[PDB]
């Protein structure tokens, strides 16, 4: 049944390709915003994540929803794990120029993340006051990360998560991660280890001023230079569909987490956990071979099968920080995933009535 997933991706491409100015209307006020936010002592470096790239979307599916990331360097710092998470730090200062442009947000030895925050929302709330042309809001909502949601006219969402920028080696956590040797090379993956880390502010739990790791720059260096030959997906002979393959587990979650939205049992999954049993799965078949595009149908079901076996196992490690389990059950307990465990294999027992 893999002509029925063509015709879901052919859905998808289109809708995403089909002319929009939501990503203008965007542009600019993530522009006017910028620019405000550089007029201030504590943003002086703030910029785009991806420049020339407004339009990173979380939900593969709803084409109004943009999500973008503040960056901001901070050279020379000390990062101190927070109660073994493994994913989560203190962010401290080497501060051989005590007069860091951030010395403003400290607390003894401590980067305030709730204080930065504050003054962050704070400036984007006095530039949506003065926005020229067309009517924004901010949505302030509970979550360190994203920092604000700004609405734009009656669909438009904008969800801004700032990211403090480090350009040392990754931390400790991390060494055993990215285990891509056997796929991308190991050549590549020590290429991939130089570039910078970042961190944003959150919370272990639902009290601290704690910073996670974020990899989302390396996730999508991956994306578009995904496989093991340096020629995939150039030609036609050598055509994959890896990308087809998590653009469908991708929409699959969301539809479920909308056909279920009202029961709540589904609320903690999000695309992190897709792209990371995704990404576990490019890594146990690595080979070009193994994602033909004329395999779409199995590769897919490669790709669902391996997420039912993390769900009812309860182990889907993040694919940086292996000893981080996403499944653990204090952060999903039992019921949430023996529940997405029963969906899924309804909808992969009824050829997908979510991809109708
Ligand atoms: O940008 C990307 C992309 C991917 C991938 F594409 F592979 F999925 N994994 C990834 N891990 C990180 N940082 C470490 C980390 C992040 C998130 C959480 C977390 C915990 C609980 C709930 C929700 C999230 C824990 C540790 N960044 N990062
Ligand atoms: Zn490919």
């Amino acid at each position: 049944g893999a002509s029925k997933l063509r015709a879901v991706l052919e859905k998808l491409k289109l809708s995403r390709d089909d002319i929009s100015t939501a990503a203008g209307m965007v542009k600019g006020v993530v522009d006017h915003l910028l620019l405000r936010l550089k007029c201030d002592s504590a943003f002086r470096g703030v910029g785009l994540l991806n420049t020339g790239s407004y339009y990173e979307h979380v939900k593969i599916s709803a084409p109004n929803e943009f999500d973008v990331m503040f960056k901001l360097e901070v050279p020379r710092i000390q990062l101190e794990e927070y109660s073994n998470t493994r994913a989560y730090y203190f962010v401290k200062f080497k501060r051989n120029p005590k007069e860091n442009p951030l010395s403003q947000f400290l607390e003894g030895e401590i980067l305030s993340a709730s204080k930065m925050l504050s003054k962050f929302r704070k400036i984007i709330k006095e530039e949506i006051n003065d926005i020229k042309d067309t009517d924004v809001i901010m949505k302030r909502k509970r979550g360190g990360s994203p920092a604000v949601t700004l609405l734009i006219s009656e669909k438009i969402s904008v969800d801004i998560t700032l990211a403090l920028e480090s350009k040392s080696s990754w931390p400790a956590s991390t060494q055993e991660g990215l285990r891509i040797q056997n796929w991308l090379s190991a050549k590549v993956r020590k290429q991939l280890r130089l570039k910078p880390f970042y961190l944003v502010p959150k919370h272990a739990k639902e009290q601290e001023e704690t910073w996670r790791l974020s990899f989302s720059h390396i996730e999508k260096e991956i994306l578009n230079n995904h496989g093991k030959s340096k020629t995939c997906c150039e030609n036609k002979e050598e055509k994959c569909c890896r990308k087809d393959c998590l653009k469908l587990m991708k929409y699959l979650l969301e539809q479920l987490k909308e056909r279920f939205k009202d029961k709540k049992h589904l609320d903690k999954f999000s695309s992190y956990h897709v792209k990371t049993a995704f990404f576990h799965v490019c890594t146990q078949n690595p080979q070009d071979s193994q994602w033909d595009r004329k395999d779409l149908g199995l590769c897919f079901d490669n790709c669902v099968t391996y997420f039912l076996q993390c769900l009812r196992t309860e182990k889907l490690e993040n694919y940086f920080i292996p000893e981080f389990n996403l499944f653990s059950s204090n952060l999903i307990d039992k019921r949430s995933k023996e529940f997405l465990t029963k969906q899924i294999e309804y909808e992969r027992n009824n050829e997908f009535p979510v991809f109708d």
